[PDB]
Parts: C-alpha cells; sequence; structure tokens
C-alpha cells in the first residue's frame, strides 16, 4: 500500500522515449538474435558451415541492406556475439544499426528449462547477473532487450504453474532491465503447435496476457517503458478447421483489447513459423481490424523477415545483393502492414456473401 | 487451459449494447440508489422526515425532470424500493426513466462488513440469492447493476487481503450479473480520507485496479459487457499539498491507462465527496487530458448531481421546480464535462487550448 | 506485515477448547444437518413422507439414542429447523445434545451455486448476514458450524478458479464464525464421482488442501480453533483398479501430512457415499497407518451413521427402538475406528455393506 | 487437475532417506558454507588475511575435528571452493565429512539482489544452470543443497512482492535440486534486525512460511525430501521488551505448527546472530516445548558453531587443537540441545515432566 518509486521521472522518460522510437509509425523490429544453436539450424538449412565468420557475414548482410529499410526498421535485436562483431568497414554492428536510424536491442535470456511435474512445460532462465550484463550492454550501445518464454497449448497445458512462473520471471527480467535504462520487450510466446482451434488460442492468449500484466504490476513495472511481443491469435498449426485473415485479426485484436493496458507503448508480433507473406498479411489485417487499438501494432520478425534472404544467400558471398534484396522486400511489406497499407495480390475483391457479417461478439 | 464459454454470442451482444448505451457520447449516470440508511442522512440534512412517501417524492423529483436531461442521462441507478414505486401519473419509475432515454440500473450489494484481522477494513456482502434477484430485476426493467466495495488509504491499508477479497467478490458479482443479462458496474471505491498526497492515491488506485481486472479475468468476466466506477485519483482530504485539476486529471488518466483494458466499455467516476462544481471541473479536465483514452470517461454521480436539488427542495412540495432546476443544471454541466466541453461560460464546445509544458513522466 | 489481532487470547481459548472437546479421544461427529431438500431424498428412500413432524421424529430418534453413544459423539451438526425443534419431552434438541455430553453444531451454508465459465463446477453461498446468524446460533446453544464446498474430479476439473474461489469462501465463512465464538468446520469435499484412480484423488486432494490452508492463512484464521472435514483419499466410484484399506489409509494420511498444519485440532472425515462398514473400516485403517498423525483423525458421518437407522425405522414409530439400535451400533463402531481398535463384527446387516453412493442434482 | 509425477518412487526414497539421515536424533548441521565475501568478514574479525590457504586451513580445522563430533553432525554445508579442496593428507574434504558419518551439502545460491520498487528488499539469484551444477555436485559427493533468501521486518516490510518472489524462487530452486537427487534445504530467513517484538516476528514468520509452502505445493515439491531452515521466532535485536527462552520456544513452535506440514522431514534452525550459548539454550527450550512437533527440530548453525573456534584459531596454525576443541564443545552442546537435554553448565538430569505456566493461547 506504500510506494517506493522504482524509477525517477528522468528514468521513465528515457525508457518511454526509447520504446516509442522502436515502434514509431511504419516501423518494426528485425529479430536477428538467434542464439548459436538456433542460427546453426538456420545455416544448416542452406548447407552452410556454422562458423563465426559466416554468422558475422550473414548478420552483416541484413544490417547493411540499403537505406530503403531505414524507415521500416525501428529496432534490431542481436545476440551477444553479434553485438560485439564488426562490419567489413570496421564499424561495430551497433554503430551500423544506429547510423541507419535503428535502436539496438540485445537478447538476454539463457534459454528455456523444464518445469518438473509438468507435461513437458518450461520456464526461462537468465536472471543471474542480469543487472551487470544490462549495464554493460547499455554502455555498449543497446537500448532495449528481449526475453523469450514459451508456453504450449495441449491437453493440460499451459498449466497454472507454467503461466504463473513464466509471467513471474518475465516481470523479474523487466524490472532488472528498467533499472539499467533498457526497455524490456516482454515475450510470452504461446506456440502454434497443435490441432486446437482459433477460439482456444484466443482463450489461452487472454489468460496468459492477464497473468503477464498482473505480474508486471506486482513487480512495479513501468509499462510505458516496455513493449509486448506476443503470438498473434491463430488456429493451431495442425487445426482441421480453417480461418480467414480477418478472423485471425479479430481474434488477435480482441484478445489484446481485453488484456493489454493502453499504457503499453507497443505490440511487436512474433511471426512464429508463419511464412513471410502470411505474417505480413495477418499483420495488415490486424491493423485494419475495425476495433479501437490504443497501441502500435507492428512486427518483431525473425523468420518472416529472413526466410527468402537466407535462401537467396545460400552461403555464397556473390549472392549478397540478391539476399539483401529479399530482406528489403519483406521489410517494405511489413512496414506497410503495420500501417494497414499492405496489399499482396488482390484480396477478396468480388464474391460478397449474405450471411457472413462482421460480428466481434462471436469472439 | 480449456474454455467453457460463460456467454453465447447473443448474450455478449446484449450486454455490450446495454453498456454502450449507458455511456454513449455526452451521457452519464444519475446515482440515486442510496439505501434506506444513506437516504436517511440525506433527508436528515434538510430536516425532512424519512418516510417512504418523501423518498418517493424526492426520487420522482429527479426522475421526472424536464427533457433537457434526456441527452445527459444514459442511465439511472435505483435502490430496490424505488424500482417498484410509481410516479404521480401511475407510471412505474423504470418506465419513466426509459421513456426519457435512460437505461434502468439496480444496486444489488447488501453493504460492507468488517474483515477480521485488518485495521478497520471491509469487504462487501450480497451474493446470496443474487442470481434469482438479477433474473427478477431484469424482468422488472433493470438492465445494469451496481455493487460497491470500499477501500481506505492508511498506515497499513489497503492490505493485500482487502484488495484480494474485494476484487474477488466484485468478480463473483459481475459473473452472476452477466449470466442474467445484467451489465455489472464494478465499483472499487478508494476513499479520499486521510492526509496522503496525489502520488499515493495514484499508486493505490493502480494496484487496486490491477487486482480487480486480474480477478475479473480469473472469473471469466466479459469486459465489453461491464463498466468501471472508480474514484478519481486525488490527494487525500487532509493533504496539505495543493494540486490543479490538470494534475488530478493526469494522475487519474495515467492510473486508468496502466490498468483498465481497452475492452472495458466505459469508466463512470464516482464523485466521492467532491462538490458539484469540483466533480464537473475534474471530469472535464479528465476528458481534456492529452493522453489516449480508449474508453468513455463519464460520470456516475450521486451527491454531485443532487446536492443543490436536495437543498432547494428542503422537503417542501412548493420547491419542486426550483429543486429540479438544480439537478438539471448539474446534469447539463456533467454532460458537457464527459465530452471535455464544460466551461463556466454556459455551454461551449472545445475550450481554449493552452500548453504542454509539463510532462506525464512525473506520474 | 503488520498484525491486527483478529482474536484475543480469551477468544482463542474458547475456540480451541470447543474444537478439542468435539474430537476428544474416541469421539466423532454425527452429521444430521441434511437440509430440507437432502433429508427429503432420505425420507423418500424409505417411502416416508417428508413432513416437519417426520423430520422432527427422525432427528429425535438419533439424538435421543441411549447413553452408549455419549462417549462416541463429541458433536452433532444440525440444520436450522432442527436447532429449534423439541423432543417429545419438550426439551429443545440443543439441550438434548448437551445433556448427553455433545457439542451442538449448526450448518450455515446456503447450498452450492454454479460458477459461470466452468464445466459444471460450483462454489457455495451463505455469507450474507452470517455474522448475525452466528451470534444468534451461539446464544441458542451452538458452539461450532459447518459449511460445505463441492469439487469434482474430471478432465478439466477441479479448475484453478473453482479451487481458488471455494478456498476463499471457506476462509470468509471461517473468519466470520470465529468472530462469534463458533468453531468452523471447513468442508472442501472432492466428490468420489468418476473413474479416476487412487493417486489421482490423492493429487487433487493435496492441491485442494494446500489452497484451503493458504486461504485460511491469508484470512487470518486461527487453525487451532478449526476442524477439517475432508474426503478420504479413495479411487473414483467407477474406477476399475481395486485397492486395499491400507492403501486408502496411506494415501489419505500422506495427503493430509503434506498439507494440513499440526495446529489444526482435528480431521473429521465425511463418509461421501461409502457404506457404513466401509467408512468404519477405512477410518480404522487411517488411525492404524504407521505415519505420524499430529491431529485427531475421526468422523463426521451423515449417511455412514444413519443408513441402517433409516431403513429400520421405515417411517414407523413402533420401529423407534430398532432404528436407534442400528445407530448406536455404528456410533460404537466408529468410536473404536477413530481409535484404531475396530474389527468388523459378525453381523452388521446388508444395510451396512450397502453402497450409500448418490450422485448430485445437476449432472 | 492432472498429475505428471515430478519424481519416481525410487527418486523419492533417495531424497527422503537423505533428508532423514541429516536430521537423525541428536544430529544437526554445521553450516560452513560462507561465500568468499562472507568468510572474508570472519577472517578480518580475527585479523587474518583472506587467502584460499587460510580458508582451506580453517575449513580443514572444522571438518577434521575429532570423532566426538561424529554423532552430533548429520550434515555439513560447504561453499563451492571447499567442496573441491583437500585436507593436508590429500583426502578430498567431502571424503573427510563422509568418513565421519556426515552428509555433504553444497550451498548453491548466488547471493541476494535488490527488488526494484521496494524499501530495500531483496530476492536471491542462482537458478541459471543450476540443474547442471546439481548434477555435477551430486556426482562429486553432495547429497543436499542450501539456498538463502533474506526478508526484513520493517515499516512496510516484508512486502507482498518480497514474500511472493522469495517463496517462488525457493520453490524453483527446490524443484531443480530434487530432479538431481539433491535434498534442498529451504532457507527463508527473516532477519532479527529492528525493534519489533516477539509477536510481530511470529506473525511475519507465520505469513512467510505459509507463502513458502503454498509455493512449494504449486511447484510440486516433495516435502519429505526437503528440510526447512528458518529463523527462530524472537524479538528484534533492538526490542526493549525482554522474553524468556520458554517464550521464544513457544512462539517458534507455535509458528511452525501453524504453517509447516508434518511431511517436512526436519527443521534446522539458523542461529542468525545469536551467541553460541543463546542458540543452544533456545534450541533446547524449543525441543522441550510441550506442544506436539511432528518434525525434527535441530540446528543448521554457522556462527553458533564457529564463534569460539574462529577466535581460538586467530589464523595461527599452532592454535589448531585449541580451536577444534571449541567447535567440538558447541557440536556436543547443540546435539544435546536438539534432544532437549542441554544445560549450559553442569548436567543434572534429562528429566522432562511438564512445562512452565505459559498459555499457548497467548500466541
Amino acid at each position: 500500500p506504500h510506494s517506493h518509486p522504482a524509477l525517477t521521472p528522468e528514468q521513465k522518460k528515457e525508457l518511454s522515449d526509447i520504446a516509442h522510437r522502436i515502434v514509431a509509425p511504419g516501423k518494426g523490429i528485425l529479430a536477428a538474435d538467434e542464439s548459436t544453436g538456433s542460427i546453426a539450424k538456420r545455416l544448416q538449412s542452406i548447407g552452410t558451415e556454422n562458423t563465426e565468420e559466416n554468422r558475422r557475414f550473414y548478420r552483416q548482410l541484413l544490417l547493411t541492406a540499403d537505406d530503403r529499410v531505414n524507415p521500416c526498421i525501428g529496432g534490431v535485436i542481436l545476440f551477444h556475439e553479434t553485438l560485439y562483431q564488426k562490419a567489413d568497414d570496421g564499424r561495430p554492428f551497433p554503430q551500423v544499426i544506429k547510423s541507419k536510424g535503428g535502436v539496438v536491442g540485445i537478447k538476454v535470456d539463457k534459454g528455456v528449462v523444464p518445469l518438473a511435474g509438468t507435461n513437458g512445460e518450461t520456464t526461462t532462465q537468465g536472471l543471474d547477473g542480469l543487472s551487470e550484463r544490462c549495464a554493460q550492454y547499455k554502455k555498449d550501445g543497446a537500448d532495449f532487450a528481449k526475453w523469450r518464454c514459451v508456453l504450449k497449448i495441449g491437453e493440460h497445458t499451459p498449466s497454472a504453474l507454467a503461466i504463473m512462473e513464466n509471467a513471474n520471471v518475465l516481470a523479474r527480467y523487466a524490472s532488472i532491465c528498467q533499472q539499467n535504462g533498457i526497455v524490456p520487450i516482454v515475450e510470452p510466446e504461446i506456440l502454434p503447435d497443435g490441432d486446437h482451434d482459433l477460439k482456444r488460442c484466443q482463450y489461452v492468449t487472454e489468460k496468459v496476457l492477464a497473468a503477464v500484466y498482473k505480474a508486471l504490476s506486482d513487480h512495479h513495472i513501468y509499462l510505458e517503458g516496455t513493449l509486448l511481443k506476443p503470438n498473434m491469435v491463430t488456429p493451431g498449426h495442425a487445426c482441421t478447421q480453417k480461418y480467414s485473415h480477418e478472423e485471425i485479426a479479430m481474434a488477435t485484436v480482441t484478445a489484446l483489447r481485453r488484456t493489454v493496458p493502453p499504457a503499453v507503448t507497443g505490440v511487436t508480433f512474433l511471426s512464429g513459423g508463419q511464412s513471410e507473406e502470411e505474417a505480413s498479411i495477418n499483420l495488415n489485417a490486424i491493423n485494419k481490424c475495425p476495433l479501437l487499438k490504443p497501441w502500435a501494432l507492428t512486427f518483431s520478425y525473425g523468420r518472416a523477415l529472413q526466410a527468402s534472404a537466407l535462401k537467396a544467400w545460400g552461403g555464397k558471398k556473390e549472392n549478397l545483393k540478391a539476399a539483401q534484396e529479399e530482406y528489403v522486400k519483406r521489410a517494405l511489406a511489413n512496414s506497410l502492414a503495420c500501417q494497414g497499407k499492405y496489399t499482396p495480390s488482390g484480396q477478396a475483391g468480388a464474391a460478397a456473401s449474405e450471411s457472413l457479417f462482421i460480428s466481434n461478439h462471436a469472439y
């Protein structure tokens, strides 16, 4: 019942200013923070040896794409290794990102760990010595951080323990970040894995986010100095029932409207396995949803921004331009999408039913 | 992790439509639901005998005010007794209210009770047989309900128990209401008593509302089909430090933006002891606050709409017209205030802009 | 973090003394508090008309059994109606109970109500005006009370909400009782309905009881001034796998040892549908279980003490003696059982080996 | 509502067996796990350079005390460094401990960290990579671990956040340990700092322990395979009101009885600043307390077992024998104390008739 200010007015202004810059209109985040084990899968996917030089080259390829990406990229998330690597011109990657108008971000979690007594559920580690790490990252150019928690929809999951624990560790992580001038991106990802339908994902997402914000409140988190990186509400990857992009958008916006306080500066959606086009089309539908949305609704895409670029590269240095071109194409597409100005081919166009009305009461 | 829909799409639509009608642009709520004990004090204030006829005459006075109040009153909260009384023309009060465009509300709590082991804290009772009562009230013309919980700011209050328990009982009350087609107004009032400052009230209001919405989530409450009746964020009655209406507005809106999901259809402030003019000026400032406000910000005033009316009447039928004129003036003032168009200059629109020197980072 | 004594040392002593008297060595509780609707189903199983006189007569039959039950009965739970009824000699039933060395108890809950958004789950009502009711019951001879919450084991139950809500309302009920010199018997019954096995029931019981005691702690309940009336840990009524009495006893005592603080004065098991003989044999095995049991482990039987009595009576006055004889038999058996000195007798009738399992009204 | 066994019967047996061995009748724990920063303070108090050699020699001094300590020491907690050091004869310290009949324990927390937004409160870190560390420690001789959380009694402390967070991290630590065959000792220490009285400490201890056990339950902790290391219930260091050892014992035992499930294998009190004699006398009074205690009540002393030994050593190898003698005397004293047979000067008789004139209802 008694307040003991976690932050001063000056610290709040710094965090709010950073958070707003990242999600300024038309801007999104390039998530290029794949850890050693994750990026390995990615290079292996294109028959490329996972060496530090190849990881440096690939990251350089994305970070140095032409200026067309500047107004599309408000922030770039990097993995520790990359934060300390340099481009061919000797410039540290953080300097390269900043020179292009982007805020530098650093992934700080240390992966998921199994929760004993659960059906394969996990929590995330990485709090040990996090304050010192954050202070150093800040000095080295990073202004925001990212931490990923993973929840799964199954017969008995997400369980009460998994929801409670993941929400709690996210709050601890957020608290430590803000004490060091770092904007924490809270990522409580609910995997798309499974044959559950849209309504189920919406229900679980609503319960998970309500838990997340109650935890953030209990831990005295300054919401204006944070961003949310949630899963869009979609049917399971193996769901038999099919849905439209408008339905996905309505379910997503409704879930967020019912759980995310207006104070949260922005929502940066993870692509979670969606193809580059799917992720852009859904983000566009989300921004065109006819409901009031008090926060920026943009992207924090990893795969959905790199899929084609990685393939066009194939590990060959001579495919630099071609690979960068593919990344640019997706950055442009999503910049438009986070503004609801994206058009892939032609959409529905004709064929206007009689009984298919737009009723949000069905969600 | 499994959804068992508490409401059908049709039930949701009905609740949402009701909630929106109550807080439609320019409309607020007349809170005339004073229980037998509370109204006694009011009649006591004007040396009027507390008889059922005087209560009926007084309520009639407010309810039958001229058509000028129609676009100002989206809803009227009544006490059980009044819901079943009739105007002089034989028309049931609910019919009178509806004929003037207002939605009929019924207060359903049964008062506060002490929480053992706390420093004078309470919870509220009234859940027993509540579903049957709601079904009956709905049938008899009521479309929304009200339940008041009371919390106090003191040395060790509000305590964790008080916050948890009051939030839980409000959730139960909201759940039962929605099962019967009744829109529940959630009223977690934090009293202004004490010498605490603005920051303290804002802190407590934020913690209380965070608890309220987590509880509503745990009990599967349909937010779109609810309204919130919170205290404005103000310094304590005995606070030595003085504040401007702009600061009170900023503190209030900030607290709400950090805790109230945008899905909540509307916020109807209680006047909590503020004078009629003070309650109107503050409501106006709240609506002029530059921050983004995703819900209607209006009124649910009792004292702030009746103060002068009650005095002008003094229990004399001869002063009926003068008494109604006082009520109408306040209804008109608050109608403008909930639109940010209140000026003492009669009834204007969009007051004179000034500056943006101060910042909200100090909140 | 600050204490505000809910009770004085004097109040604690009174409650503690009462709780200990009820479960004194060799003593148990006769649960004859069946409400109007439940007792009606009992009189129907014997073709007897459900009238006030028949209920009075049946209750008199049990309460006026010979002195052999005196050492067996530490307390008797009554329903409101019975608390104010008199024996043929004009003595109020409370006086009858006291004269035989028994403590008088009163059921105060008002039945279960559905929890919206759950799969047929419930919570219990009855807190409204409970303080005044307790004050009056105390003056009229009652020293303890009982309140029943009902949980069910299923694919999605008991849900987090059901556990949390039922635990909270039990805590509220317990708090009010202790403020009025009444020892509250907390009854969080987990139904035996279903085909789940022993370990499933043990798991659920452990989770429920942990929730119950955390809530009692949050509400500042004086445990020494309380009693627990839980279900024994048994497999579902439709479970295929069979277990011995020793296994049931082990699962029951282990669950209790892992959740019930030593301060709790006693555990009075509900029979929950078990036959009179089964309930006695299991209680005996429980008391013979090797593990350390820091609390009295006795009975609070309804059906398991009345099965044979109701049948013998058959609604005929001339069968008074015969019916009372059957009750005395079960009281003696269970008195020995709660001491671990019971060894089923030669004849006990097929009525004592008959399953007293009955489903609920809803499902 | 569904169980996914965190442990197999074999795993449970191992943990339970280890826990029971550590607190076997007459046995306690030598806490010699002071981290580098803490042991530094100890050595400087006797003007000794904080070098690894001096630390190794000091720990050797304690671990190689004569066989008289064997029946007194059920377990020895070590700091990482010491677990891998060897005695002068080449034997690894863990081997030294085991040869004397003691179980080897390893402290695994990584110190306290500040909780932002609180009045100087902390949580504890150390979960990162804890599973791998436990697996390594197990392989290297350790069978139990220790983790210290610190709470403080003050104006607004311990806060709801501090209690909840520390309880949760303790549960995570406990879960990880049990997955690796390591018995976790849960240490939620409430500092004695302040002028609060005995009842205040008892209240806070009761609330903290209730929180700890609810968390252990939520995290599926096997209580039989754990030990509790709590502060005894005493007045603050600066409290002007004086209490007898019997009062301290009554408050301590009452607090534990109201919160610690019988399943918990043992309670090993920290000495927390008490002098060697005070700690022994209090532990003795605790074991003589007339109330029923379903768990072993012994010691896990650091300072209370080393004070005189550290001083007698003074960093001089020539004082080896003199120093060891002081430690041996305290080991013998506390072994008698945990049996309730300790009398500071000359023994007389272990006669235990009844207790003094102290009504437990006053607690």
